[PDB]
C-alpha cells in the first residue's frame, strides 16, 4: 500500500434540484451535507481490508464540490444534465437514469479528464425505485481513473470514471443512513465490484447470518449489519482494481 497514492479524489456536483431540495438554496446547507456523506462512505472504504490482511487504508476525498444553483438555459433541441426538463420524457419528474449518466459524463468531460472520479448528486424520482447508476463493474467500461469512450453521438471523448446518485425516492428525500448506501454502491461499481449474487452465500447471507451486503442488487435499508459492508466478491473484484488503478490516478490523503 503507497499512502502517496492511496485517495481517490473526487468533483462532486450538486444540480439545481439537489440544491432547492436538499439545500434548501443555499451552499452551506448543499456543501455539509456532501462533505459528511463522503466522509462516512470513505469511513466504510478506507477501513476495508481488501485482501483480509494489511491491504486497506484506500478511500475517497472531495477535491472540489460544483454547485448549480439554477437550471442550465438550453437552446431548443440541445440537452444538458443540469437543464430544467428531464430528458426523454419532459412530464416525468426524473430523466431516464442510463441517459442522465451519459449526458452528465458527455457535459462533464474536461473536468473529469482531470480526477479520480467525478459524481453527480441531484433529486428526481428514478422510476421504479432506481437510486443511482456507475460506471464500472458491470457483467462495457469505467469506474476509478478516467478512460475514454468516443462518443459517436457527441463527436468527443466523454470518460467513464464516473457515476450518480438521487436522494429522492417514491416521492419522498430518502434517509441520510439510506443515501450513504447508494452513494457506497455506485462508488464500488466505480471500484470494479459488480452486483453480489444469490448463487454465492458467503457474498449474500441470510438476515439472520447479518443480512445483505452493499453490493446487493436490491436496495438494502441499512438496518442489517452487512448493509454497509462490503463482500468478499466485492473485496476480490475491487483489489484487483485498486493495484492496478491506484498508481494511475491516486493521490495522497489531505
Ligand atoms: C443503492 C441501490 C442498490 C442501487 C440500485 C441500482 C444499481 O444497481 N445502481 O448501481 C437500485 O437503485 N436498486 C433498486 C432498489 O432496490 N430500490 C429500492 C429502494 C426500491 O425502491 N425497491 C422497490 C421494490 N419494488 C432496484 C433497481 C432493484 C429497484
Ligand atoms: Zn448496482
Amino acid at each position: 500500500p503507497d499512502p502517496m497514492k492511496n485517495t481517490c479524489k473526487l468533483l462532486v456536483v450538486a444540480d439545481h434540484r439537489f440544491y432547492r431540495y436538499m439545500g434548501r438554496g443555499e451552499e452551506s446547507t448543499t456543501t455539509n451535507y456532501l462533505i459528511e456523506l463522503i466522509d462516512r462512505v470513505d469511513d466504510i472504504y478506507r477501513n476495508t481490508a481488501w485482501d483480509n490482511a494489511g491491504f486497506k487504508g484506500y478511500g475517497i476525498q472531495i477535491e472540489q464540490i460544483r454547485i448549480l444553483k439554477s437550471p442550465q438555459e438550453v437552446k431548443p433541441g440541445e440537452k444538458h444534465y443540469n437543464m430544467a426538463k428531464s430528458y426523454p420524457n419532459e412530464e416525468k419528474d426524473a430523466w431516464d437514469v442510463k441517459m442522465l449518466l451519459e449526458q452528465f459524463s458527455f457535459d462533464i468531460a474536461e473536468e473529469a479528464s482531470k480526477v479520480c472520479l467525478a459524481h453527480l448528486f441531484t433529486y428526481q424520482d428514478f422510476d421504479m425505485g432506481t437510486l443511482g447508476l456507475a460506471y464500472g463493474g458491470s457483467p462495457s467500461h469505467g469506474g476509478v481513473c478516467p478512460k475514454a469512450y468516443y462518443s459517436p453521438v457527441g463527436k468527443k471523448n466523454i470518460y467513464l470514471n464516473s457515476g450518480l446518485t438521487s436522494t429522492k425516492n417514491y416521492g419522498k428525500t430518502i434517509l441520510t443512513k439510506e443515501a450513504d448506501l447508494v452513494t457506497t454502491h455506485e462508488l464500488g461499481h466505480n471500484f470494479g465490484a459488480e452486483h453480489d449474487p444469490d448463487g454465492l452465500a458467503e457474498c449474500a447471507p441470510n438476515e439472520d447470518q447479518g443480512g445483505k451486503y452493499v453490493m446487493y442488487p436490491i436496495a438494502v435499508s441499512g438496518d442489517h449489519e452487512n448493509n454497509k459492508m462490503f463482500s468478499q466478491c466485492s473485496k476480490q473484484s475491487i483489489y484487483k482494481t485498486i493495484e492496478s488503478k491506484a498508481q494511475e490516478c491516486f493521490q495522497e490523503r489531505s
